[PDB]
């Protein structure tokens, strides 16, 4: 544990938690930013577990990247509203949250193991957008 | 010296200059994308030259912060245009940004000096935000 690296990585998730914060997606109304607090608790707690060890470089570069897509997917699929852009960004996200958590699996099981969670999130993502997808595929303003 | 690492820090430049390529800002019209191109490959070879050595976790944290909050700035600024919210993010940006770049400057010299072009459009971009 190191309460800069942790504190450093919440921080970072604030980006993707604005992102819920102000395009509020679409069940008593905790659930959604319970299940959401739990997430980004999840994974700073494993990224920071990761960010110590020997050969983390790779791990921590998936890291950036499923972070990064995440914050991006939100905006395009309930902002833009474009469904196929939207479709794309959650396949490459859903690939490095993959990837994160398999990277973490071969430094440290438990960060793995916290990863889970989000990886099953990130299928819930996917599986939304190839729908709301090919109801909208022949309105090229929703692509 | 890692096609993986650099590859992967590259591919993750693609979620902000996705924001980017959906609403456009606003000047000969290659300008934005090769100084944004530019940009880009300039922070995936500090990435990658930093995620090599030992003791790279808390810049590569900072590296993960500023990429997000740069991937989220254009949407609420362009996107959503709430002024005010977007400018509590580009200070959140800035600060992230100088940080990975102070960090890395600690780690590898090079690193440093290939982020500071991009403290400078950092810094261009909370000086945007506050007139709007
Ligand atoms: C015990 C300490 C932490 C471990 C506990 C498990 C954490 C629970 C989280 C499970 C992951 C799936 C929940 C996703 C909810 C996010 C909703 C969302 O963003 O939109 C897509 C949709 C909701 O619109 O996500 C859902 O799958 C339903 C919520
Ligand atoms: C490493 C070589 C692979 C590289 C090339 C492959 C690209 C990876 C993309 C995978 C998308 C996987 C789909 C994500 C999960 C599907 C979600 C889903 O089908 O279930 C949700 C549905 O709504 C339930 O009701
Ligand atoms: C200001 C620095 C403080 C450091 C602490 C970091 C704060 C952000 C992390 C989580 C708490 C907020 C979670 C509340 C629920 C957020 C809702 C949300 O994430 O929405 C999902 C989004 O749409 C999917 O990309
Ligand atoms: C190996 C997989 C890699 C696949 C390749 C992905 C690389 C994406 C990054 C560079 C493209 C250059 C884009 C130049 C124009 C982008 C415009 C843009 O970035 O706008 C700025 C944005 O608004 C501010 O966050």
């Amino acid at each position: 544990m190191d309460w800069a690296l942790f504190l450093t990585f919440l921080a970072a998730c604030g980006a993707p938690a604005t992102t819920g914060a102000l395009l509020k997606p679409d069940p008593p109304r905790w659930v959604f930013p319970l299940a959401w607090t739990s997430l980004y608790f999840l994974m700073s707690l494993a990224a920071m577990r990761v960010a110590q060890l020997e050969g983390s470089g790779q791990a921590l570069a998936f890291y950036a990247a499923q972070l990064a897509f995440n914050t991006l997917w939100t905006p395009v699929f309930f902002g833009m509203k474009r469904m196929a852009t939207a479709l794309a960004v959650v396949m490459v996200m859903w690939l490095f949250v993959a990837a994160t958590m398999w990277a973490f699996f071969q430094l440290d099981t438990w960060a793995g193991v916290l990863f889970v969670p989000y990886l099953i999130w990130a299928t819930a993502a996917t599986g939304l957008n190839f729908e709301a997808m090919r109801l909208n595929w022949n309105r090229p303003e929703a692509r």
